[PDB]
């Protein structure tokens, strides 16, 4: 019974503990597609806004759906405000922009998995994505819940990263990340997680059979982690940290040791930590650095597109003074 | 003979070697029950004293025995001194308290192995529990001890971490804890030790079939490492240096830096340091954190009483500045 | 297709994880032969300059030749410049030298993979090995590539990882080296690389069956690595690093903390760092460790040459103040 | 052949590897015997002084002999001084002494492996073992060595790490130490070495089969290490840093921040750093601690003596401000 347990259990695998290997290649960087297609919303680069109140709302939402990708805009706020910052967006020379089929860029918006009165004005609002946005998306009340589908345009859930909590969310995306979060402190609090490649493989070989999307939410430290995230089975990435500190990020200007700074905290005992971040200016830079890397990576893996790399990246499994590392 | 120990040694888990896996779940941790029952003794929270000089004299006891925990009060004392001890808890709006058949907060007490006086006083003293309590409860005279049995109300033994230590004592409560404290040195010292994981686990596949409990003493740092403890098997924690530094802490007032501090050490060349470790005021706190990670640890594992958590948890083997992480 | 990649990835080593254990040994360091053969050129030790234009410019060459070992003068340079340096080894008591049929220092120059006009001038030049250098040979367009072998005296083709990558070069030397530089980032920036061991391992197998040489480039930090690197299949090292900071090394004179440094950088988002590293001196001495230090190792296996060494070395897997460690 | 190394390659476990698991035990650390007869020499206690200029001069020896331990007397010395040494010890209420038949406390020299003079004057300077002391033993003009047996009391053999290297060797006593020293510099240097507990382990199912001695040498850092090292086959254990610093050891006084050290450096491109270590006081102590923890594991192990250590003790395999550590 217990003993069974440790004797059984398997292993799994972070992004520290994965490479990928080179293949042979017709591609390079200049010629990649990133592009990536969640349930009908088509994003021209595989990153997500993660919806925090540090991280996403109108000015990232904004900034990032120009850039080809996806703002969920937080839900630690009123529904007045909420609504407000969605017709924002919709109511803002951006050759890459990610755009509903009236032109106007995307966007998406968190809502909690009892919360049926803000999924309405959100609905109204012309919301392109609703996020059923919990801790425990495998809570069996969340599941049931339907209701949000009978509502409904599309319904991303999450976070989950089990085989069994992807079959039972039938039901448009998905999203994982139990433990993932850099600020998060699920195992450490709670005892509880799934390294991160394990945790989107698994849930990916589910999802592929009905052509289910998957967003892979948290411990994205660098473009290789994204490349890794992909060749696993993501079809997008939610970023949030590294894209906290920057101008458009809502987070709070401020200084220790003289230099520039931004908070950086959890959503919700607290399963999320209080933090700053340094001032990294424009987001717009640091998504061409991840894009930039992802592309390179792709090349390495003779990838043209998002697919390829599913289709074709292998991993192996693994155990001076600095002045300009850029 | 010599190269088949290597070649055939199995390999051991310690807490931050695993991490548990979230089931569907109808709970949520308003709704959990964490009582455990010790072999009759009914706790209302899996936690107890460790018995230590710096740990658990009367204050923690009742303090602690008043949350649904139990205070194991510690032998290094005068036996006029331990029974008053015993008696002062006896003769002390708590809702969720411990409490023997006469309305008194339960409360439990160590003896060493040969010592048949304290033993006695004890049982007069109306002690709940005896704790033979010792470094290695598999010496083989310890086992002998019977005789403690024969003068018996409930005998807790220990420590010990083998499947044949747990068979040998047949015989009312066994704790498991060789190695694993904080300040312990057992493995440095004599090279000695099992991992708590496989101990508690190994430990349980023989007390389970006898309905026999486990408390598993020594190494719990975090919340989540109770969730694990329990998950391998464990009945109840034993808690000391998380429960060092409180008010309740019979350790001694310290300062370093400016900030508070009450010491820690070691029981008994010697097995155990002298320490310190921040004060960090009313235990009640300190345990309404652990507890609340335990439950919240519950809810993803869909497991509404410890039972349920034996029966459920399954485990994975795995490989910004900070300004509030609480 | 996910879970199979995980589940079914290998493991993969490089220098740290193992090391060799000594055999019976007709032989003593003295005694030892480390000339090395890549494809009619003989080098008297199996040291070659990494072509960076803070490692390999004309002084290094000469010295580095003069030494028994290889200097590939590095491409971040005009060809008019370039072909200079050439003609300035060949230009140029000094007993274990590495000289062409012409008594000549002989040296070699890294060329692009689509510059075919510096490749002529080269050949031109009396460049003894031209270095098809870029960071995926791989690239299917590189491999076509044929074309730089219809020119030509020596190809040495990379960097290359896999045992498909080697197969296509078919196809005169091949060098791995796919994540291994201290400066470099490839891992971090687009996830990709093999432990150096594995590669040089696997790339070998092919490369032995066609006697085509192997050079092992980058992550090479203590001569004992180039003992493992030589033993895993490679026919001499790439050093870049260990040679930066030297005297004959064409980077920048610097100072922090009043200590004497010289930069060391990468090539080409970037895939490599800027920093520095100590001002060593002539690099005569520090070959003179490296090589000192193989002899050792030699020794220890019982191999009086590298072939031998290559044949015998085993390897197994692996898991107070300093005053003077010279 | 090459990729066949690293997929075949076995895993070599050290003291941090592993941890003793406790028996079922009818003994009491009181009751335990460490004596240990390393081929008719009959030590009280299982350590050996490592022949360094900084571990062992005539001081040592006495010292160490009147404790039930062996001093090995260095041999970076004349002979005519080596041998008035020897005689130093000879010539000098010690209840626990080892002792020649002649009464006469018991020691030991170490002799280089082609110097025969010095061998001599030994033999007729009345010592009760020479040490064929070399890095490399398994150098196979060592093995002939036969010579200095024809010589000849007792003849001990080192340092080696290998079943074959034990063959050959038949055939006094063997040492094994290739790599574990801690200012040993073997695996950095020329990358070669093993694992002391599988070196040991390995050498001792060879040397048990034909009563042969195992002394195991360097990398025992603590008491634990001791026990450890015994129940992988060990017989004695060299000690040299851990007895380093007293007051006995002939190295230099030192000083650093105002603090009381001893140098300790390597015997010989060197494999061997130099350094200091603190002041100890009187080797007495650190014996007695040493010993003090092997009793303990001895205890936990249920061995009466060091016999029945070798026959019981299994493994398993692993992965606050702090005052008084003592």
């Amino acid at each position: 019974m217990f003993l069974k347990k440790l004797i059984e259990a398997k292993k799994a695998y972070t992004f520290d503990d994965v490479l990928l290997v080179p293949n042979a290649s017709w591609v390079e960087p200049k010629d990649t597609d990133v592009s990536t297609d969640l349930a009908g919303l088509k994003l021209n680069i595989p990153i997500v806004s993660a919806a925090m109140d540090t991280v996403t709302e109108k000015e990232m939402a904004i900034a990032l759906a120009r850039l080809g990708g996806l703002g969920v805009i937080h839900r630690n706020m009123s529904i007045e405000e909420q609504v407000h910052q969605v017709q924002a967006v919709k109511k803002a020379g951006y050759p890459q922009a990610a755009r509903d089929k009236k032109g106007r860029l995307l966007v998406a918006a968190a809502c909690g998995p009892h919360d049926f009165e803000r999924a309405k004005a959100l609905i109204e609002a012309e919301v392109d994505a609703i996020a059923i946005d919990c801790a425990h998306a495998h809570n069996m009340r969340v599941v049931e819940n339907k209701e949000m589908l009978e509502g409904t345009i599309k319904l991303i859930v999450g976070n989950i990263a089990t085989k069994e909590a992807a079959e039972d969310l039938i039901k448009d995306v998905l999203k994982v990340g139990i433990g993932p979060g850099s600020i998060c402190t699920t195992r450490v609090v709670a005892g509880v997680g799934v390294p991160q490649l394990t945790a989107v493989a698994e849930v990916a070989d589910v999802a592929k059979e009905h052509n289910v999307p998957i967003i892979a939410d948290g411990g994205i430290r660098y473009s290789g982690d994204i490349a890794k995230a992909i060749a696993a089975g993501a079809d997008a990435v939610m970023l949030g940290s590294l894209l906290a500190g920057t101008d458009e990020a809502p987070g709070q200007l401020m200084v220790i040791n003289g230099r520039k700074y931004k908070q950086y905290r959890g959503m919700g005992v607290p399963e999320g930590v209080e933090g700053a971040v340094p001032y990294k200016g424009p987001v717009s830079e640091v998504v061409f650095q991840l894009i930039g890397g992802l592309r390179a990576s792709m090349g390495y893996c003779g990838a043209k597109n998002l697919k390829e790399m599913q289709e074709k990246a292998r991993f192996v499994i693994i155990t001076i003074i600095i002045t300009n590392e850029a």
